[PDB]
């Protein structure tokens, strides 16, 4: 349970920024939005300040914060990118269109203000003129996929790998093949994962008003690939739990059985206690007594504060 | 009802001695019976080995088991006698005569394998011979009384006082100021009371054909002093102290299972606790779980103050 | 607060019996009933077993337990009768009835069993023929009366005065002066008074069924005479309970804000109420901050539990 | 809000006085200016009373007032500058230079009536003449940056981390690597934090009146780093704190009255408790009377600790 995991526990607004070149067409792009680890859900509008921007969109999603993904309890120790906050992270990436060029990005993905920011560098190079690319053939749109990810520990950091799937106008395929590296900036602990990876699916419409070359994206990203986890520290609450979803309703209805024997009113509810204790303990002692007596005490409570 | 209780399910047999010195002149007297303590009944023969007693025969007939009384079915619980079995206890006291001397008196009353047993060790000093004892004034009857009881927690012990009334020849009346302790001498979870007395109403035969100096003796004895409040109060009092040892054996096995596995050290106890804690409770809550938890607190704080 | 005290708690039995002598007229009396020190309540029926009583009756009522009355409780260290108790007291009297003759009366009020025993003696003198006793010229009734008790240490008991009113058949009235001594029969502690008194109500009627001389009675009687108590003990109770019958209702509805705008379910209580804690407490301590803190838990548990 | 906050509603002027020493070339600086943390703004010029500084401006812009920030209105709590005001505190760091060398500081930023100082005393050992600091090779600007702030609970201070970068002339970059810690001198309540972070934004110009060698120097910060999860439990975390000395204060001066009243002895100590207790519920029970009471248990174990 890293430190860093306690800044995302509500909404987290965000800003992106980016400074691309491909085969010397430059451009750049921001962008704005809000995510939400906690659902694992995250929300952004990106415009081109260039105006028109030279590849399509798609091919960028990715370059475009997994700080942002859920990870449930049973895996919360391996979460990385939450943990190298709030000094953040770098993420480099180098991203291999097949049959085509490549993109290098350099990203920080860091907290400035209550805000999290992902500014990004970026160089695309050797794509071809008529290639998916730069012919503008790819669709509109975004595939799921699964995101690999190991730990390195000879960088403090980790190590992701994917590919991604970006259909074509055709009925045809384009594949990117993803290579990945985060390293935090942070000097700071870190968390280390076991293998595992991550669930995204995702979702690309646009805004009807706005008018420039832009993008609205939505990401689900669901974290998975373990089950056991320090196994018998968090499986501590399969027995503790069921020892007390027993316990509960074990003895419940005769502890009714006396408080509506009993008919206790406020006016007496001290002595009515009060004895019961000193006899109750003249028999011997252990705990296993000690815990009975104010389990009444609850259950006690509940009667005279509900009756009156 | 401690085991040592449920050995008087049925009738006991028992024998009794004695070893008096009372002004000098010295005796000793044994005897031999039955009691039922379902019924709270009792019945003795006793029979001077010395041949002619000295004092009259009255005088002796507290000294000479108190296990054997009824103690109700709502009063279980303050039965000191039954819970010092089978291992037994020390009972001794001192006896004042009204204007007439004392009897200090010792013995055991402890338990040999089915036989119940009292041998007893009596110092009578300072009597008057016109007196009533050394005069064999009082009449050979017996009265009814009551017999109060308190725990001295500071001995694992109970002490105890009541006054006895000897009709007297006379159509006076004689005092003997009696004042009781005992001792558990088995050391065990003994059964240490409320406040509370029992009652005696008893006779004095004679068998036409034994012709040795003797006594035949019998005793309705019942225990009392319990009225509604207290009973169905300190009745909750234990019949929660059932469930508190229900619990008490049938988890705390699976504990050590488990400190077995972490090897506490004082130091990172403080926080391996805070931490297996939240995590059980992330479940849900009521107290079936809340109990559970800290009777671990309990079984680690002495396996880290024991090992080590 | 007496230990002697606890028996009457409940109901509690009671036999009653008298052997007379009125100026040779010899007879002897027995009852039955309850009694409720509680509600300061008592109920009875007597029938004289010589036959025919020599005397009215009512002239007896007060012969006929004061354990029984009610003491409130800043009285309550005012109750001697229940203080000698279960070992009991002697109630002896003298009963004057005026320009006639004399009772003298010697009592044992004592517990034998879980059963209230009065023993009554009594003897009569110096009536009249016709005066208004061997007449049979009292009414069968019962007045109220004032019981006027101070304590004498002299005797470590009580002392008690007052005059009883039997009106008579003519419109006429019957004075009947009472002095009493009640002095323990127990060498225990017993509660000594301040000067107070009791205040007896009574009713005679009879069993239309019986067929003997009879007299059914009941009483309430209830103490007072004094409103202070130990003072400042049980005045105490005057400022800690105003303290929090104002404390509660300052604070409970922005308690009652925090919870409809925390909104929490058991899932996540446990973490809620700590984070609350460590860092309420980085602030600095008092007691005046701990308590406020569990005053929500009391608070919270109310609202998790009541909602489901 | 500490007072020693309630201080900076407005504008307030500063001082500050370094006396270097840097492989041995020596020196001291002086400057004056003002500052309002209510908008957390911050304005200063300095001028070096030793005439020509031998080392760059830019790299004493963080030894050069951090009360000054801007503590959001949710984060007022986490202030732990405007907490040590007005007694102040001593700020040392130490300063690490990527393939250079280090400062030292020392200083204490305390209060003197009005106006706020920073005096400080600075040790440079090994650096490089070519290198980037000795010759005047990182150019004239600053960055944000974030800096991040933990209680150390063991010094009654706290400790910080950051990291700078001091653009250079080449387009590089340089490193400065800091490690800081606040140890308050006025002995107080202060405020000590959860974890969180601030962010300076900063600039550099010069005088064209002034011919000294100096710098004038504006800094914006604020404080961030609590998202809503964190914010709204802590807001509650003080907001009961704040009830809790309401309380605190309202009632521990009755508390004396009577405990100056009883004279406890450690020894009646345990009883004279139980029984306050019993009788001031017998009127009713809510929690408002069960926190009064203690309150005084604690009151009470000060009193028989401290007379004794």
């Amino acid at each position: 349970m890293s430190k860093g995991e306690e800044l995302f526990t509500g909404v987290v607004p965000i800003l992106v920024e980016l400074d691309g070149d491909v085969n010397g067409h430059k451009f750049s792009v921001s962008g704005e939005g809000e995510g939400d680890a906690t659902y694992g859900k995250l929300t952004l509008k990106f415009i081109c300040t260039t105006g028109k921007l030279p590849v399509p969109w798609p091919t960028l999603v990715t370059t475009f914060v997994q700080c942002f993904a859920r990870y449930p309890d049973h895996m919360k120790q391996h979460d990385f990118f939450k943990s190298a906050m709030p000094e953040g992270y770098v993420q480099e990436r180098t991203i291999f269109f097949k049959d085509d060029g490549n993109y290098k990005t350099r990203a920080e993905v860091k907290f400035e203000g209550d805000t999290l920011v992902n500014r990004i560098e970026l160089k695309g190079i050797d794509f071809k003129e008529d290639g998916n690319i730069l012919g503008h053939k790819l669709e509109y749109n975004y595939n799921s996929h699964n995101v690999y990810i190991m730990a390195d520990k000879q960088k403090n950091g980790i190590k992701v790998n994917f590919k991604i799937r970006h259909n074509i106008e055709d009925g045809s395929v384009q594949l990117a093949d993803h290579y990945q590296q985060n390293t935090p900036i942070g000097d700071g602990p870190v968390l280390l994962p076991d293998n595992h990876y991550l669930s995204t699916q995702s979702n690309l419409s646009k805004d009807p008003n706005e008018k420039r070359d832009h993008m609205v994206l939505l990401e689900f990203v669901t974290a998975a690939g373990i089950t056991g986890s320090n196994s018998i520290l968090g499986q501590v609450g399969r027995q503790l739990a069921l020892i007390g979803d027993d316990i509960c309703r074990r003895y419940d209805t005769e502890f009714q059985n006396l408080l509506e024997q009993l008919q206790p009113t406020a006016g007496n509810a001290y002595e009515l206690f009060t004895k019961i204790a000193s006899s109750l303990f003249k028999s011997g002692i252990s705990w296993g007594r000690v815990v009975a007596l104010l389990g009444f005490g609850y259950r006690l409570a509940l009667y005279v504060y509900q009756r009156g």
